[PDB]
């Protein structure tokens, strides 16, 4: 046990009715947008495959010639109503926000700082916009914040000087003041999620990012704070020197989400994956036949993953410089939609159900003890394996969308054959189970 004084906080999973909504809230979206949006990916006649928005570091682009493109800065078509009318249909319940990327343009008109909104012919409070759009939705707002910011001169990726401790700790306070400001202009914000935390620098100054936490927690009752943020005395980033989830919840998966029968440690805490649409795209690029693009139905099959490990999903979406969304993005949403409609029982509000993983898909635990089959590979022997913990027996199964009964039939202690239904569905879908407890 190393003793540390800045390592976790929480001793197991937070169950104020805050966190509770954010983990039966389960279906994000996640907005990137910033001024990497105008070049879309290509800088001086040359298509970067590379994130776009990481596109300053790819083409080289030296801060002051990068931060001009806020000259060019004027979403003619952006309509805050408009988007929370797409993240509604699409059955998301809450948006996480780029207030500001490593690029360092702010989207509300900062006052510690020239580079925001407020300095571009747009002029307008877009996050402001967004923030009362989507709440007049019933939507939750969450805000992603870069620490790292590639605008401001005082930011040191590591401390190998008095001086550099000087700037950096400079620079730690104009962050401070940012944090502070998007707190207390925007009240209703649910969570702070933070990016550009690797470099030594951070690492070094693990009191502060502590110290982050605890100050947004004071000035914003319930929020919720992302492992990312956090390292400890030691340097040790989302989980301290004693094995520890700092934060409120881990984030992390972005490449892959843990794995449904050797990561099942991930149901003894609060976590969220973001996923792009294409292999790794968040801000806009103009071009995505670059790499693979997702489909509907991979999408929806890791947003039911996630909740079946005990885990929220957010989808990202890059809007245009416009500010509209390009028409991939309008499908996705749509899709994702349709199917959260007929479906969603077994999201929201849902859970790890602690059943063994079977081929055909996966379960989820409704607030009410439902165990859910969500069902994506059809098995040809029309009979669905469902292995039951000890003292746990299955009473009836019923398809979630029709009420029709399914038969289910014993094989072996423990085990049942349910059957697919009479009619194949033809898209992926869900029995409600029954099931009871010995005492
Ligand atoms: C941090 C940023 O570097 C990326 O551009 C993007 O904002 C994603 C969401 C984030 N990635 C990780 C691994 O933290």
């Amino acid at each position: 046990e190393i003793p540390l004084k800045y390592g976790a906080t929480n001793e197991g999973k937070r169950q104020d009715p805050a966190m509770q909504k954010f983990r039966d809230n389960r279906l994000g979206a996640f907005i990137h947008w910033g001024l990497y949006a105008i070049p879309g990916g290509e800088w001086n006649g040359k298509v970067y495959g590379g994130a776009a928005e990481w596109l300053k570091s790819w083409a080289k682009v030296p801060a002051d010639e990068w931060l001009k493109l806020m000259d060019q800065w004027n979403p003619t078509k952006f309509d805050a109503k408009k988007w929370a009318k797409m993240a509604k249909e699409m059955g998301t319940k809450y948006v996480k926000i780029t207030t500001k990327h490593h690029e360092g343009f702010c989207l509300w008109p900062s006052k510690y700082t020239k580079y925001t909104v407020a300095n571009t012919p747009y002029k307008r409070d877009i996050l402001g916009e967004l923030v009362k759009a989507y709440n007049d939705e019933g939507i939750d707002v969450h805000f992603y914040f870069s620490v790292m910011d590639w605008s401001n001169p005082d930011y040191r990726y590591d401390i190998k000087s008095k001086e550099d401790s000087i700037a950096f700790s400079r620079f730690l306070e104009f962050t401070d003041n940012q944090l502070k400001e998007l707190a207390t202009r925007y009240p209703t914000v649910k969570d702070f999620w933070f990016d550009g935390t690797w470099d030594a620098s951070v690492k070094k100054n693990g009191w502060w990012t502590a110290h982050a936490e605890q100050m947004l927690k004071e000035l914003v009752p319930g929020v919720a704070i992302n492992s990312r943020l956090r390292a400890d005395d030691k340097g040790k980033r989302h989980f301290d020197s004693n094995g520890r989830l700092m934060g409120d919840y881990e984030s992390g998966y972005e490449r892959r989400l843990p794995d449904p029968v050797k990561d099942l440690k991930v149901t003894q805490w609060d976590w969220e994956a973001c996923m792009t649409i294409p292999e790794n795209q968040w801000g806009y690029h103009k071009d995505w036949s670059l790499s693979y693009v997702k489909t509907p139905i991979e999408v929806i099959d890791r947003i039911v993953h996630a909740v079946s490990m005990g885990g929220n999903m957010v989808v990202n979406f890059g809007p245009q410089a416009d500010g509209d969304f390009r028409p991939e993005e309008k499908a996705m949403a749509t899709a994702i939609g349709k199917w959260m409609n007929r479906y969603g029982k077994a999201v929201y509000a849902c859970d790890y159900a602690g059943f063994e993983k079977q081929d055909w898909g996966y379960y989820t635990r409704g607030k009410n003890d439902e165990v859910y089959m969500v069902v994506f590979n059809q098995p040809y022997s029309e009979r669905l394996i469902v292995k039951t913990p000890k003292g746990i027996t299955v009473e009836k199964a019923t398809l979630l969308t029709t009420g029709e009964d399914i038969t289910v039939v014993e094989t072996t202690r423990n085990e049942y054959n349910v059957s697919v239904p009479k009619k194949n569905p033809g898209e992926p879908y869900v029995i409600q189970l029954k099931v009871r407890a010995a005492k």
